[PDB]
């Protein structure tokens, strides 16, 4: 239930692993929390990428706000960052107009995981 800051003062998130196995269910369901006043049903997506891969494959990367929290049911990281690299996670909140926030830490995704 721990929340951390994103690089936007309007959004917090739950905590993800620093390194996880490709396609494996996460230990803690991902959440995005609005501090500002965001309407129920507001869509939220996550995208992962790096210099070698603009949008790595994910699963279940869309959620909807309910009472200022968007809970991703089973977000999974499919694409591998693999070799000496990691991914930056961008959160897009579909208010009008949309807002972006970056998850605070890079995430490494490998076939074996930690
Ligand atoms: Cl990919
Ligand atoms: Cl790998």
């Amino acid at each position: 239930g721990e929340l951390v800051r994103t690089d936007s003062p309007n959004f917090l998130s739950s905590v993800l692993p620093t390194h996880w196995r490709s396609n494996k269910t996460l230990p803690i369901a991902f959440k995005v929390v609005a501090l500002g006043d965001v309407p129920d049903g507001t869509l939220v997506t996550v995208m992962a990428g790096n210099d070698e891969n603009y949008s790595a494959e994910l699963r279940n990367a869309t959620a909807a706000m309910k009472n200022q929290v968007a809970r991703f049911n089973d977000l999974r990281f499919v694409g591998r960052s693999g070799r000496g690299k990691s991914f930056t996670l961008t959160i897009t909140v579909f208010t009008n107009p949309p807002q972006v926030a970056t998850y605070h830490r890079a995430i490494k995704i490998t076939v074996d995981g930690p």
